[PDB]
């Protein structure tokens, strides 16, 4: 039996025995991400060189921005484009607040390189007049987090406390095709992830760790290594192939390079709810408490044993 | 003023005052590609799972298909199968084509940018065709390139006049040129290969990346990027600039890469936009090959990155 | 503020603090529409012509409409013109409701491109009873929702419920049905007359002075216009868009008409009298009939109300 | 084997060893109707009503237009939209002439009825410079001509002296695939498609005929009737199924109210290459020597029994 996410969401929304506001807002958030999706393969490119006689990342923020504040479901929306947290109109709130990345990885866009659309989702838990606080909430109270990505096909991946479900979007319908239920990662992986550019940089810890996965000490065959250099890419061949993800505090980067908030918590939630991890070294991501919308995090996420294996490193530098 | 692959092609063909089977063999070329993209984007995925009650070898299927069909080929040589593959006599024409149908489809499960990439010759001798029609060095090349499948699609093409980069616009179905007569930068700030080889890695191989890391000038290190898709790689390399390394190594001594499809059309490609491939010895498209699927070292990008690894080679050597 | 089917029909059955049932239903129906596009549009066609080295579009249509209803879990008795009888829901699938539909009207004259497009009609199971065809043969009047889906120039959704009707345009580029038309109303009168005039010589006489009167006004008025496509709902779109009226009556041959009441006419009687126009059997209201069989046929006159009621004093003096 | 628009195009060029221009006018004008087809089929429409916060006529004329002057093969250019020929500019000019219709049937296009594009194409026969007075030949002269149906489906019909082929527009790769070769009209038809609303100001001629298709003096059974409204769409229906379109001149159109160079013309070409007739009643429409751009022709056109028969009813009259 087909199922599609129109109506995986709606049944999950009806068993729940709320108000329907979460269904309507990732019903809306899904009408976004296949506009990005036809966005970023450029249809209709051929009007801008002429044929007849703004920038992908401002219009994709665009379409997230006024489908969710149309959703009728939110309050407060901080995205990666916007300095500061947007709060909507009273007219149009809702008891949702979302953390968001338009479109990760557009920076290096002209290469054709994957991108995707991240994702973050809280229930207001203060009562005061929205502002940007409530969405200084720990990844802990996540009710649902994701991403699409914008690689050889579109896929829409949706973690909540059901599990992670994985969607294709048939551009042929424009319908997203639930191809993937309850996704769980492999225990253990074969594959590192990580920009080695920053070798002389890294902190010991991460230097040994990654030394393990080309020499191991027991012998092993030596893991592959793979760097999209774009998160959502990175991180979605790590939750199929299994392995493991980093991005790790810097000499330059104190406070590593990715951003809690819409890219560390989201894809720190899919992971464990796919029975992974995600951790900072020092605590899970998801624990993190945030002072600030755009702070940055540390991450190393993926197989459970792999990063295990990656903390027990971290302790004996500790 | 606009133009498109059809546009270009049919111009390009024209002043060649020729028969115009190049012409239909690339305008059938395109309409395999944009097939290609439809189903690696998933049309139609919904019919798979049951709304009304593989791509690898697909793709292989519509690029031999519409060659055939273009009455301009009597040599295909593809990744897929393992002996070269003679067009029927009545529809020979004077081209060999040497091509990877969807090169990097094998962790295509991870939605991993995927492309085709091929080579194009013009057949040497009368000889009725076979297998050694398509084992001519690189440097023969008449047209060659790849359509890269990832955030959005894209043909790059490379002839004689230079390097023409191509989007393809979904909504029409219609290749738009975008980037003319290319040109790579002369030393980018990217190195790309797989390190997890690193312990198997040449000596060369390895001193030249540990430079990448850590700059005995103490200039800014190189960031480094490894899709693991040589068509996604390549091109980031041709747009960014930087280098591109799958070299040899003891135990691969030719390394992994094939010569006729994979290595040569990109050779092809990076010298044409001014940049070098070179297989540690020699260039690459200087290889005299004598198997179809023989494998070569390639290490490309920026001529000055490029050269700055053959100084270390030579080090080594 | 955009406004896409989902979100709109999500809205209102919010509003109705139901099951969510209907709202299941009319989003696997909204996805089959989509499907039907997309293959009417001839996607693939390339495909089947062998660029690589194929069932009939009413057969797959009716497949893509049983098969999402069926998955919808909100359907119990299906109603086509396919199947002879109706199809009764695996018990561990159905739902509440009822559902006729055309899969595919307009399909027989589909090699020369014309309009086609997707009728439906869905209904409240009444009885306690088991599942059966009984529970189709409800009058029109009892609808919850119907319309259609036209797959002409463009692919529109109409739909019509109590709160009126609303048009939709499919925007091929994200597959998203898009509000583009708010509580629509049909104009009081039109210029447009519509029915196959081919069959003029077994017309009934007061059709034949009917049209009559739009061809030769007897106040030497304008006369009307005519349109005819053979696809009922592109015909009817047009009466509903432009005004007018549109005609498939009965006659000595065919004394009970031609299209079917189920599937055909109710549902565009429904979406006629919601959007303040009418449309009937010449004797009654196409809704007030009481069908004794799922694929009965009927006579309807439907559109502007001016133009219907003029069309019923020449049937009251036939009479 | 499959077989494409392009394809097939190129291949008919080669054969006629020439320039290489009408080659570059038709891949142009096929790239035009694509673009056109995705914006009738409303593709971005979700942008107009505002989910991120130019008429069609216009746009279309605007495409033709473009794509055209930018082929280098044309010197002549008329449309239904604008008042005067259009002179290419010196740098750009071809040796072809084209009259068309960018979008026919767009007057009634808000009921999403069949809309299409119709062209003929003429080589400029004179030495001098190029002026409207290019465009005023005889549809004889036509080297080729046909219409794109934006119904159901997209189909463009290509006529020229190799016969009449029909392509279908596959919109999953953008490409025109063949799908009926050397296309040959029935020599007698079932359906008589005309506004019988004009019934009033019929000529003669034309109220016999038609009285004979509803009242068989054989006693045959009677003509089924259809009338879309759309020239495209009912030409099309009469070439695939057979029969007969009538636009005829009355009391008020002596000279009848579709247009001889872009309408009746370009139909009356594909109908006699598929072995149909075309006639205004008095001759057959490609033999009329236009003298204004815009001039009207009355048009009756179709399978060749048919029309003959209605040649036999009007010579009755006259
Ligand atoms: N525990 C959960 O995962 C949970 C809790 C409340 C919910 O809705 C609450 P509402 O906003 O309707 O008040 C929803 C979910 C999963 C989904 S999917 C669509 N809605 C929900
Ligand atoms: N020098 C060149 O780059 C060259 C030489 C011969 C050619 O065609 C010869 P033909 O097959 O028509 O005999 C073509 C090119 C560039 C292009 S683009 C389309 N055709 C050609
Ligand atoms: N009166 C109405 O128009 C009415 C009554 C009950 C309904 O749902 C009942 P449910 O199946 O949820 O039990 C719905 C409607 C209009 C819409 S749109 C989606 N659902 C409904
Ligand atoms: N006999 C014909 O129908 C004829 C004559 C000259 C032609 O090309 C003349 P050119 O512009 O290349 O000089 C072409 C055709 C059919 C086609 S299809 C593409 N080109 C032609």
């Amino acid at each position: 039996d087909v199922n599609t996410l129109t109506r995986f969401v709606m049944e999950e929304g009806r068993k729940a025995r709320g108000t329907g506001e979460l269904t309507q807002l990732l019903n809306s958030l899904c009408t976004a991400v296949k506009a990005i999706s036809s966005a970023v393969r450029k249809a209709g490119i051929a009007h801008l060189y002429g044929i007849a006689g703004k920038k992908l990342d401002v219009l994709s923020n665009d379409l997230v921005m006024n489908m969710l504040k149309s959703s009728f479901a939110t309050c407060v929306l901080v995205s990666e484009e916007d300095k500061h947290a947007i709060i909507v109109e009273p007219e149009k709130r809702g008891k949702y607040v979302v953390c968001f990345d338009p479109l990760d990885g557009s920076s290096n866009i002209d290469c054709l390189v994957s991108v995707g659309t991240i994702f973050g989702i809280y229930r207001k838990k203060s009562t005061d007049e929205p502002s940007e606080k409530d969405a200084l909430q720990p990844g802990r109270n996540l009710v649902a987090a994701g991403y699409a990505l914008y690689g050889s096909a579109t896929m829409l991946v949706l973690a909540m406390d059901c599990g992670v479900n994985c969607f294709m979007l048939d551009p042929a319908i424009g319908e997203f095709i639930l191809v993937d239920k309850d996704v769980k990662i492999k225990k253990k992986g074969k594959i590192y992830s990580l920009n080695e550019g920053y070798a002389k940089d890294f902190d010991p810890a991460v230097t040994e760790y990654i030394q393990r996965k080309k020499f191991p000490p027991d012998n092993s065959a030596p893991y592959g290594a793979r760097y999209v250099g774009s998160m959502v890419a990175d991180v979605h061949r790590t939750l199929v192939y299994g392995g493991i993800f980093l991005y790790p505090a810097n000499k330059k980067s104190p406070n590593g390079k990715l951003r809690l908030l819409y890219e560390c918590n989201p894809m720190a939630y899919v992971m464990e709810k796919a029975g992974g991890m995600a951790t900072t070294g020092k605590e899970a991501v998801l624990d993190v408490i945030p002072t600030d919308i755009h702070q940055r995090a540390p991450v190393i996420l993926g197989s459970p044993d792999d990063v295990l294996e990656f903390l027990k490193v971290y302790e004996k530098h500790s």
